[PDB]
């Protein structure tokens, strides 16, 4: 209805702002754009479901997230992909892993502080009605 697409539009506006705040953080620069296979050719073999912050923005604008849980699933995917592609003990791998866990922790912490629990519950109940 009108009340419901208004609820989803408010979610989209909130998720855009959060994603922008993540994307401007210097720690998360490596997660801002899709991987260039020219630059890591073995990535395509390893990472079956690639995800990055520009693609998250695109999915927001495409109405793909109806709940914050849908959004955090793709943040979780950015993180798990980074851990999967960078599993080794060497410092380059460890640096990316640390940034990936920090991206995840930061996104969850913003949403805990700033997204009203009743608003998320509303989003979920509309979603389950469709
Ligand atoms: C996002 C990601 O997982 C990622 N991981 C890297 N790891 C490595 O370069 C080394 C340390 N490990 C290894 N090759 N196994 S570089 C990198 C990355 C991807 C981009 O699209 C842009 C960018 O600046 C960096
Ligand atoms: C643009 C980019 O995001 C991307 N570009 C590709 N091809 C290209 O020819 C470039 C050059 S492959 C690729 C990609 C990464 C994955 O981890 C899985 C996957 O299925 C696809």
């Amino acid at each position: 209805s009108m009340q419901e697409e208004d609820t989803f539009r408010e979610l989209r506006i909130f998720l855009r702002n959060v994603t922008h705040r993540l994307a401007i953080d210097k720690r998360f620069r490596v997660f801002t754009k899709p991987v260039d296979p020219d630059e890591v050719p073995d990535y395509v073999t390893v990472i079956k479901q690639p995800m990055d912050l520009s693609s998250v923005i695109s999915k927001i604008d495409l109405h793909k997230y109806l709940t914050v849980k849908d959004y955090l699933r793709d943040i979780d995917l950015i993180c798990s992909n980074a851990l999967e592609y960078n599993p080794d003990r060497d410092p380059g791998d460890r640096l990316i892993r640390h940034r990936a866990c920090a991206l995840r922790d930061t996104a969850y912490a913003i949403i805990k502080e700033e997204l009203d629990e009743d608003f998320e519950q509303l989003c979920e109940e509309i979603q389950e009605s469709r």
